[PDB]
């Protein structure tokens, strides 16, 4: 397994990220249990959820199931980097005022049950799970420095930021000493390539690690059409993966991909997580196994040397439009 | 003519801001002192040019025709805010001597220098670096600003071509030192080319800049350019990024589409795209590009239009735009 | 006993600190704590231990120790100003799991309370780096050092093997944020190895740090290494640096006329080397190592000793210094 | 001619540096003149220079052979970044008080004086030539800064600090809005690599120009055995060449050198300062032609490439330290 720096911190992460989201919606507790054992074994250290995961009155369970991972023992909290999320509603539509967003209100109660229902004293890396456009950042940042300084957080993370909303947190910390964002949750695969126009350039400026999630489009990229014929779509069949697909121009797309790679002999949701793993500035994917022989294959991925051919083919079929300002001016 | 205050500062601008490029490489200086003039009396008080307008072997021609305007006295270089911009090579055309373009503190220095004496005046009111440098840190460029605001040469400092965190980056570099900011970026917004909207833009209101269009009318593809295709003379549609856009069907359809949709309504292209613009929000305005005193009577009508809920709902149907970021690609 | 401020602070210290990396690998339990009874009643008040003392699947033993001292009651821990360090892998062998070792705040987190736990006590005086970790940065570190300071776990934080321009960084990064810096850096320094001079302890004096020498008799080879060889008695002077150093016919010949110096003095190796670190500028101390209650009464011996300016002189034909840079390698 | 950015700043500088130390006392004021020209219509835009070149009762003569060079058009100020120093004695032996150094009171004197000599109105980078122990940086800062606002200067810079002078200078100017040094000019080359202890390490954290001055130590490094017995105005049978000379240990090393190079057919002086320009953090070395063909000669160097069998030859014969505190303890 290949290690690396998150950004310019001092915390070293596997650069595949165990996404955990499957936990509980998709996949029972016991084989959850079993693909985090697997992970580690494998030396993944890095462990991504969310409070909101579990779905619908469920939201939460995956943290449950992660708490009652831990609580197995065998070193296993002291070995992974423990990663979670505020701002989601965690209720069944409109939310209460202040049970989302980024208020420090809602940090605070949030940070509390996620803590209980992980069995843990501290989270390593609270991230932001959205943009919050009316928390003020002296407001947000009052909030995680009272976290930091009762240990309950380490460090803090952004996702789904734009990139001018990671500068203006990290200047606004460095004002008063603060450690900033450490990390930019962001998706980013083969079909989604604009959070390079602004979001990675900014994390790359500011010394974040760029997370990607769903680094499969939602097992789009996983050889979804190949799957149709035969049923084995589970997540790949709602979501972003089946909206795709229903649109002409989209599923051709997929369906070159996966011809190439039947011509090369690769496996492509392997392809797609080894195409991440070049990217310059991206810290590594964030896998979403639901299945321990998906997690197997995310392993042997991270291993995958894709050659220039292979790499330019994937460029034509799937055109990023590179940094902004030269991707739509000069 | 209708005023604006340029995003957060206490400048005050018109909503139209007179381009310079067409003067010179387009527009004759005669005809060019005449568009000023006509823009001066109209009420256009706000003109962008650049050390580079002019074109090839004639560089720094647009500054100098801009001189000999100013020249002529009557309050003229008094009653504009004149806005230039360092950046851009100013040699052979070709690739450039080190440190002679770019936004290193030399080269901002040699540069101000040689507008100012185009320019034939003592300072600038808005100097704007014409794109981002990635290799020059925001210390040594707000030095070689500072140096210029505190000797005088210069008031106001703006951006164009950035990204969106370039300008937060800028900002949150100069208040740390209580230095004023970049007050406004000058984009390439218009209804062809809508991408601004996902970061610049956010970023721009969020840091209180003006937001200010280049090529509103995209060069002229927004003037009416399929009508007027097989017509000559030195039309700035008849090539460029107009030209090369009428080759591609799916933007010729796009165009295609607006023109026939405006006659339906009886407005003309040209003044729906800066009108349109106008309507964006945090848009100061457009630098409209007249080559003509007769566009420029155009541009100022196009200011007084209004158009209806049914023409702007048409108009994103043929263009529509990303959103801001990260819900244009995430959720 | 000799006390002084501990660089700029209001710390008061012995200008012997008291080492323990012997106790637990080389000198047993019992014997420790009778070295340390010693040291307190010789009026030595500053111990340095670290995390990773006790070697191999021990590590963690020589803090259990001084545990098990300060639990015997007696004003121990209130008398005793208690250094120990972060850095170093906990496990037996090979690469640390990612975030057990250097210096991340995950890593100072876990490290500090399995410390505490293993000392029985609810602060340390003096929390230090081990060692320079180039891949975490300064407000990172100073963030996990300031939730320890105000939840009262630590008083004051040190260095240990830092480059000198390490230590600048790091202070001036704490300044401009209000927090007390390093307080002392830990560094090699003895009549063998003077390199610390070059750059490390001229950095220390400017930001005011305290400088405590570790190996002060380089890992024994001063203490009469060569006269032991034959006579017996080379235990830590068997292994390590001293082993390496008289491997090298140029440096066992520096300690063969060291010893052959000193018996013409009448003086001890050992107690000369120690003394010869008293006088450098800037230094406040020696860690002093020893391995046995005659080691350490010899160690206060030297304290009192005054070494010749025939004897400095000697020294130093022997063992020159490089000064600082860049006069030491420039003009 | 290849360039790069002198450290982190804006400014664009051909990876060769011209020294004019020779220019005076060594060379002649038309073969000076013929070097700059040629270093021009190479590429070279960056010039090194002191007030003190010159040498003894002719202190300053260097400065006014670069301002007659100037004052021959060609847009040649426009052109070159042009480099000079403050610290030396101006007047040989015991220097008036504050007629050295760095006092705010000998910086306002020297820079007016060189000024002059020059014959221009601004220097681009205005070094200082060695760490003044006794002035602190808020007073060089302030002394600096009059100087960058009236533009007389643009950038500042050292020469022989330590590292530790590096951090404490740049950290004091950023407190304030100051952009601090911008480049670090030290004694490297394969003879003396103690530079690579503390002094580049620091110059590389901080975002430093490295350009190293003496680069073939003062022509030891350019065939100075080969040359041992030929007269002639020669470096290399002088000053710190001929000392390393007389010392059995150091001729033993250049032996070897030039002898290693003889069976790879390569050029001494060629070959030291293309090793410079493979040191990480190293921008350029600071050329010290004699002859305009010792200029094509150092031009030659700046395309040679290097084999990994030489550069391991390179490391037995003239090992290097490697960084603080792993050179001396662990
Ligand atoms: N910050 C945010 O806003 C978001 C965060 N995330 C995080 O990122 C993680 C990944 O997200 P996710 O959408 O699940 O990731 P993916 O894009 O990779 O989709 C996951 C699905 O792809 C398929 N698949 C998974 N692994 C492989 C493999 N080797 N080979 C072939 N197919 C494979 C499976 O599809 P199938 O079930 O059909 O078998 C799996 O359920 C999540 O667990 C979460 O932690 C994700 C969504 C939003
Ligand atoms: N209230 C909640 O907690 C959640 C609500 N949803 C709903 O699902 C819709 C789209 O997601 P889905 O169809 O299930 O699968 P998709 O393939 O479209 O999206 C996959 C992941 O993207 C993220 N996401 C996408 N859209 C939204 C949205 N409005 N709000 C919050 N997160 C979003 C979610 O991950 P992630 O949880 O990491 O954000 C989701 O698991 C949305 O309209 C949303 O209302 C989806 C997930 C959580
Ligand atoms: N910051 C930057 O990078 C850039 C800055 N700019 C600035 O923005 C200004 C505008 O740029 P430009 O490309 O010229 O803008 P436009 O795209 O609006 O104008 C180009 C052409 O549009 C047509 N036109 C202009 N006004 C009207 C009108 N009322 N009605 C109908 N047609 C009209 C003319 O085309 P035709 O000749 O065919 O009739 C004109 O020559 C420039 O002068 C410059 O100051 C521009 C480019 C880059
Ligand atoms: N053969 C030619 O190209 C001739 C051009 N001109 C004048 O040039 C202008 C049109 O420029 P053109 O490039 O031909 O057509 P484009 O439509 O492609 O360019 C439009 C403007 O965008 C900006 N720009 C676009 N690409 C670049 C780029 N690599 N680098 C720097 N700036 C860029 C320039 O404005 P900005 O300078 O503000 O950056 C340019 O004037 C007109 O004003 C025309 O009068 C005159 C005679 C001949
Ligand atoms: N920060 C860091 O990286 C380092 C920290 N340290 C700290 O510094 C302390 C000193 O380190 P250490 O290597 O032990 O110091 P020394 O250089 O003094 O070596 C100790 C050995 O020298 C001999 N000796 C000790 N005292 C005397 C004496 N009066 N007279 C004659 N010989 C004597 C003994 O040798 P023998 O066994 O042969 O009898 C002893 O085991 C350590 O305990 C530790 O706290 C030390 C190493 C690294
Ligand atoms: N702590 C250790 O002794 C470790 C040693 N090693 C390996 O053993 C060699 C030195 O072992 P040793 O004979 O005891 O050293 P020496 O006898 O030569 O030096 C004595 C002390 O220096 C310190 N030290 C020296 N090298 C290292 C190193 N890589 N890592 C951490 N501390 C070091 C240790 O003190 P202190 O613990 O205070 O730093 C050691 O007690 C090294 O080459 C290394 O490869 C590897 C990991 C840890
Ligand atoms: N900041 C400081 O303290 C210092 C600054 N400097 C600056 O650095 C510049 C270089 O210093 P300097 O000592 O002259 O550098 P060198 O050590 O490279 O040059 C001295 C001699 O090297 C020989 N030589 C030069 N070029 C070649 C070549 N291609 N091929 C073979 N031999 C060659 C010549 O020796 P020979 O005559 O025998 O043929 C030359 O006179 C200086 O001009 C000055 O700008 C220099 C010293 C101190
Ligand atoms: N002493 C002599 O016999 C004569 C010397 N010269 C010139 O002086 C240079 C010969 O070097 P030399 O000084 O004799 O001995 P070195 O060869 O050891 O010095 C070479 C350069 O290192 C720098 N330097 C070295 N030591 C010092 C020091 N205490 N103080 C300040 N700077 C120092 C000087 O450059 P920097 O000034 O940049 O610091 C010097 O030019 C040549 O450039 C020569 O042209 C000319 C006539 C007679």
């Amino acid at each position: 397994m290949e290690y690396t720096q998150l950004g310019r911190i001092g915390l070293k992460v596997s650069r595949l990220v165990l996404g955990t989201m499957n936990f509980g919606p998709t996949t029972d507790e016991a084989e959850s249990h079993a693909i985090m054992d697997a992970a580690l074994d494998a030396g993944i250290n890095f462990f991504d959820t969310a409070n909101v995961y579990g779905w619908g009155e469920n939201k939460g369970r995956t943290e449950e199931i992660l708490g009652s991972w831990f609580a197995q023992g065998g070193d296993r909290r002291d070995k992974v980097v423990l990663a979670t999320k505020v701002y989601g509603n965690m209720g069944l539509g409109p939310a209460w005022p202040n049970h989302d967003k980024l208020s420090a209100l809602n940090i605070r109660r949030s940070v509390d049950a996620s803590l209980k229902r992980l069995g843990t004293d501290h989270i390593d890396l609270y991230q932001f799970h959205h943009v919050d456009r009316d928390t003020p950042w002296d407001e947000i940042w009052q909030a995680m420095d009272v976290l930091v300084r009762q240990g309950k957080i380490l460090y803090v993370g952004s996702s789904n930021f734009a990139g001018w909303n990671i500068a203006q947190a990290n200047e606004t910390a460095a004002r008063h000493g603060r450690l900033g964002l450490v990390s930019e949750q962001c998706l980013y695969n083969l079909c989604e390539r604009r959070a390079e126009m602004e979001v990675v350039p900014a994390a790359r400026e500011y010394g974040l690690g760029v997370i990607a999630w769903s680094p499969l489009h939602g097992g789009l990229l996983g050889g979804a059409i190949r799957k149709e014929q035969e049923g084995g779509n589970r997540r790949a069949a709602s979501g972003r993966a089946a909206d795709a697909l229903k649109d002409p121009q989209q599923r051709e797309q997929i369906q070159r991909y996966e011809d190439l790679l039947d011509k090369h002999g690769l496996e492509p949701g392997e392809v797609a997580l080894a195409w991440l793993l070049t990217r310059p500035g991206v810290t590594g994917p964030i896998v979403g196994p639901r299945t321990a022989d998906q997690l197997a294959s995310a392993v042997r991925a991270a291993e995958l040397t894709l050659t220039d051919e292979v790499l330019t083919a994937l460029d034509e079929i799937f055109p990023g439009p590179g940094p902004s300002p030269e991707a739509f001016a000069w």
